[PDB]
Order: structure tokens, then C-alpha cells, then sequence
């Protein structure tokens, strides 16, 4: 599922660029990114998660 | 100085993730031609946890 991990970390980081631009101006038009900033941190462990799982696939594992 | 820690960590943010990116994006070169460096993968990791302690950080300055 190596063609799959690599679909979705690339999806993933792509989202939580968008994330990290939205919470930005959330900030400074005085806005609730809370919720944002949550869903940001679970994005991110999903991406280590993907990325450990691609660490093992390339280690013949 | 809550507001230059927080513009600088953003700063780092947007940085580190679009380095992730292209990262995901050699990799993926490095994976169908069998490059045997694999040093962009480790790096790859290293740059999610580093983005992780970032964002933690962010998050605990956001918000009091």
C-alpha cells in the first residue's frame, strides 16, 4: 500500500499547508481557529503515522 | 513578545511544511527509480516532528 501512503501524505501535507495559512488569518481577523488549530494537530500525527508506516514498507517490513 | 513568537513560529510552520512537501515529492522519485540514499526519507521524519513541537508551541501561545 506504498502507492496508497505516499497519495495520502501528499494530500495530507498539502492540507495542513492550507490549515497553517487559514489559522494564520483566523488569528488576525480576531477568529476562533481553535477547532483549527485541533484538527491542524491531528493532521500532523496522522502524517508521522503515514510516515512510519512508510519507514517500515522501505525497511522490508 | 507573544506576537513575534507567534509570527516567527508560523514563519517556521510554512517553511517546514512546504519542506516537507518537496520531500514527499523526492522521495517519491528516489522510491520508482531506486535511488539508495534514502537520507530524504529520514529527513522527512525529522521534519514532521519538528512541525509537531512547533505547532505545540504555537498551540500553547495561542492561548493563555
Amino acid at each position: 500500500l506504498e502507492k496508497e501512503l505516499f497519495e495520502m501524505l501528499d494530500e495530507d501535507v498539502r492540507e495542513l499547508l492550507s490549515l497553517i495559512h487559514e489559522i494564520k488569518i483566523d488569528r488576525i481577523t480576531g477568529n476562533m481557529d481553535k477547532q483549527k488549530l485541533g484538527k491542524a494537530y491531528f493532521q500532523v500525527q496522522k502524517i508521522e503515522a503515514e510516515l512510519y508506516q512508510l519507514i517500515k514498507v522501505s525497511h522490508h517490513h
